[PDB]
């Protein structure tokens, strides 16, 4: 009943981003129900910050410690060089026993590396997905693969993830199948009950949700993007477009200069987390670049056309939610075009499946980690 | 005959280390062969001062850019933040269209890296040496790996390097056998006529010839070494040691402490590359931790015991050269032992071979980075 402080293992869970820190949230939640058994530490980078805050205000989840390295329009470089300074001294005063990173950011990387700096071993918390495009998405691709060569534990969301790292001559006996922890925050998010303003002003209309920030989607493939969004708007009479924009200015231009003030079409600021799960699971297709977006969808039934040239999330492909669009304004156009005057297209895509798991990732990936301890 | 400059592809060679620029300048020699195809630049970390000077005056090169990080008793961090930030300035001045990056230094990763950051594409010297052992050596085996998840060409010294990047998912067509350059710069040193103060105060005595220097191996390792090294001097009179003793001052200390004022062990400079190869052809055994040692002693036919718990060289084992002796004391002596006392033993590790090629790795080099780029 009482809580023994005396003997734990001190697990540190570090995170910088709106999605990684949506993704780790169920893990924070997971190791805090076994409080004599675990220390549990959470860091950040806040690589983001408001972004970062809208998350763990809705989870509750007060880091420990937070290095606040975000800069305005920020480098790569920026964020290696000031995450992994930061990183090692929390690592140095902390000492913890493990070090759990999550996916491909460059916070992940840097993470990584401070803590092989400190030989302290690493988690690898979403574990295994690929493209084999260094450039597409850049530099996700590669952080995932850095991360790769330094993680001593890897928690494989999916089959195919584990196969891609059993391929690259990973240690078998280090890999773990355990679904996705984005399924595990979606169930406790999505509500009967609910509304949104958003959903006040559509009346009886078609909602149409997008989001769109890839780094390599930058500059001309998002002006094709919303110019294919505009053309669908002035087909489609009965759709209103809400638009989410991430926060990075650059993307916020190119959304002010092409989506402004343009009918039917709503540039707002990012929902949180509940609001977005919500609208999402109320929406008629999403149009998205947006890595977490693809493994929720399949679980809301939702249609998703994904503006890139490659995806490392097949599964959601193979369940028929997603459906690879591109970033060619008249390539986005037509598919779009397609699900909107075509019913039976539609349909193809709207059947709900649980591809990224059962939403209980989270008790696995600390059993392992305990196994692992023999704790 | 007239050197037409006006279409040449910008070549960037970047290294920062003693063994990195002995390996590295053969190729640089080769590079500037084709001066109507490539434009060579040459840019250094100076991780190493001193030490790297020493490598760059033998072969007469001056660096194009050269970063001068290095700090005393500086840790992976200054390294890691110093040079990056660094490179990341030359390669945006100089717009490379290829870095090629050495073996498995800290610049070595953080040079690709900074490369990735620029989308330049990085072609590794030496690539695909691997022990599968992330803390044996630290951290070169994961600078390897990191970099080789970056690289876009492999150039493997050995059959065996080529198969650890082949059962790791790499791009088989972007992998190349070429023999290991440390073969290329052995064969214009060493000479038939020569002559060192260390050579004539030996007499006629056998000569031992040691160095020490692996992160891994600092304090206790080392001293047990150095411990094992004085026991062998007390009971084989007629035996001197030379240890060249690396700047480290973490080295230096634990060199002074054991082995300092010893009468018939020697403490001495770093020697330049004549001297030391020539002194190396010379000598009866060496006991050493160094990675471009265990390339060039198979060539000499002078035994080496190799004073770790791990080596990524095989083939040099596999020669009969190579001996992996370990860090412990009674160990060390015992095999160091045999190898002064058992003629028998020490005929086993003197058949001078060939196993990292003939020292024509550079031109192969140079080949397919010109065939790569059509050019
Ligand atoms: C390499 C890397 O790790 N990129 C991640 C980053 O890209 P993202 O495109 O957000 O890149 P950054 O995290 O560098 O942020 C660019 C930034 O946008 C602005 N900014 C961002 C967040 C914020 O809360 N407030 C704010 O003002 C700042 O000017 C800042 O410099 O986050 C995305 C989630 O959204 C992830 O999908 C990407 O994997
Ligand atoms: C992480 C890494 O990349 N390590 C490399 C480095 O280790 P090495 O042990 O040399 O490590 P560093 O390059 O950081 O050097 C520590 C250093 O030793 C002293 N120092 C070094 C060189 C010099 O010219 N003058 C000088 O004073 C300095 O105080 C300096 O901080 O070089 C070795 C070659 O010798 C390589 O086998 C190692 O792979
Ligand atoms: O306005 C928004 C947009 C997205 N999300 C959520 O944020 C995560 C995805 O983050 P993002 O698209 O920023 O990055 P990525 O997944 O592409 O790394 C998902 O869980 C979404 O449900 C959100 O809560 N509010
Ligand atoms: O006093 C010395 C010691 C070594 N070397 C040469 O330096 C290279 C290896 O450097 P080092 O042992 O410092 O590092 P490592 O090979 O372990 O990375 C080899 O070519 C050696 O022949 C030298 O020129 N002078």
């Amino acid at each position: 009943g009482p809580v023994d402080m005396t003997e734990r293992l001190k697990v540190m869970t570090i995170f910088g981003t709106r999605p990684e820190a949506i993704k780790m949230a169920p893990l924070v939640l997971e190791l805090q129900k076994h409080p004599e058994k675990i220390e549990s530490i959470v860091t950040v980078t806040a690589q983001h910050r408001q972004m970062l805050d809208q998350v763990l205000s809705i989870f509750g989840i007060t880091p420990d410690f937070d290095l606040n390295i975000m800069k305005d329009r920020q480098t790569l470089i920026d964020i290696t060089t000031r995450g992994l300074e930061g990183l090692d001294k929390v690592m140095k005063e902390a000492k913890p026993d493990i070090v759990l990173v999550h996916g491909d950011t460059t916070t992940t990387f840097i993470a990584s590396l401070a803590a092989f700096y400190n030989q302290i071993p690493v988690g690898h918390v979403e574990a295994g997905l690929r493209t084999w495009d260094k450039y597409s998405p850049y530099p996700e691709e590669m952080n995932r693969q850095l991360t790769g060569v330094m993680a001593d534990l890897h928690f494989s969301p999916t089959a195919k993830s584990a196969t891609n790292l059993q391929k690259e001559n990973k240690d078998e006996s280090r890999i773990f199948i355990t679904g996705n922890t984005a399924i595990d925050a979606l169930k406790t998010t999505v509500k009967e009950t609910y509304s949104h303003p958003v959903l006040e002003k559509l009346g009886n209309n078609r909602l149409v949700l997008m989001t769109a920030h890839r780094r390599e989607n930058l500059g001309e493939p998002m002006r094709n993007m919303f110019r294919a969004i505009k053309r669908l708007v002035d087909k489609h009479e009965d759709v209103q477009v809400v638009y989410p924009v991430h926060m990075n200015p650059v993307v916020r231009e190119t959304a002010n200069d092409i989506l402004g003030d343009y009918g039917r079409i709503h540039l707002i600021e990012p929902l949180d987390v509940i609001d977005f799960h919500n609208v999402a699971a109320r929406s008629y297709l999403m149009l998205t670049d947006s890595g977490g977006v693809q493994e929720e969808a399949p679980s809301l039934g939702v249609p998703v056309l994904v503006l890139r040239d490659t995806t490392e999330r097949p599964e959601g492909i193979e369940a028929g939610t997603l459906k690879l669009a591109g970033t060619d304004e008249e390539t986005i156009f037509s598919l779009a075009d397609e699900l909107l005057s075509d019913k039976e297209a539609h349909d193809k895509m709207s059947k709900a499946s649980n591809p990224y798991g059962d939403g209980r990732a989270s008790e696995r990936i600390v059993e392992a980690i305990l196994k692992h301890f023999n704790k």
